[PDB]
C-alpha cells in the first residue's frame, strides 16, 4: 500500500507499560496541553531539586500515540537540569514515532508542551 | 461549573488496567470498527465455542474512554451466547460511563460495535 502507517514496536512497549503515570501532589511545576481535535488533557508534574528533575509523572486519558511519546518522554526529562529538559521534543524520540498515522502528530506533541509548561510553571514561582 | 465532565473511579481503573487487552490469532470471528474523528481502530477478536464466546481479546491504539469501555463490555461478553453478546452495547456501562466528556460518547461505542462485527464475521463463516 502506498503512505503506509501503523504502530512500531517501541510505541506498542511504551504504551502497553508507560512509565512515570501517576500524579505528584503538590509539585514544584504543572502543565496541561490539551489537543485541540479530540479535547484530550495531557498534565505534567515535576519536582525540581537542585535545579533539576527529581520527580516527573504524566496523567492522560489520551491515545495511544499520546501515553507512549509522555512515557519516553517523561523517561529523558528525569534527572535532567531544567535547561536541558526544556530543550526535550519528540524530536528527540522520532525514530520510534515514524510510521504512526499523521493525526498523531500532535497527539505525539502533548508531553514536551506539557514539560516546557511545567517547567515555566515552577520558574514562574520562584519569581 | 455547569456542564461538568471528567473521568469516574470505575473508567479509571478499567484504562489503567483492561481486562481482555490482545488477539486471538486466527480468530472464529474478527470485528474491526473505526472512530472518523481521531481515526483511531477498535478490533475484537472472539474465540466460539458451543455458540458461545470461550474468549475474546481486543485491540486498539484509541483514548481512554475507548479502552475502558472495552475492558468492560469484553469482560461482559465472555461466557455469553452469540444472541446474548449481540445485545450488549455500552448502554449496559452507562453508569460508569456518565459524565464522560461528551466526545467520547463515539469513543465508548466502539466496543460493542466492534463485538458485533466479530461475531457477525463469525456467523457469515458457518454458511
Ligand atoms: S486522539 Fe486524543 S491525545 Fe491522541
Ligand atoms: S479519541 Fe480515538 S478512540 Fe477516543
Amino acid at each position: 500500500m502506498i503512505q503506509q502507517t501503523g504502530y512500531s514496536k517501541k510505541v506498542m512497549e511504551h504504551f502497553m507499560n508507560p512509565r512515570n503515570v501517576g500524579v505528584i501532589d503538590d509539585p514544584d511545576g504543572y502543565g496541561k496541553v490539551g489537543n485541540p481535535v479530540c479535547g484530550d488533557l495531557m498534565e505534567i508534574f515535576i519536582k525540581v531539586g537542585d535545579e533539576k528533575i527529581e520527580d516527573i509523572k504524566f496523567r492522560t486519558f489520551g491515545c495511544g500515540a499520546a501515553i507512549a511519546t509522555s512515557s519516553m518522554i517523561t523517561e529523558m526529562a528525569r534527572g535532567k537540569s531544567l535547561e536541558e529538559a526544556m530543550r526535550i521534543t519528540r524530536n528527540d524520540v522520532a525514530d520510534a514515532l515514524d510510521g504512526l498515522p499523521p493525526q498523531k502528530m500532535a497527539c505525539s506533541n502533548l508531553a514536551a508542551d506539557a514539560l516546557h509548561a511545567a517547567i515555566n510553571d515552577y520558574l514562574s514561582k520562584k519569581q
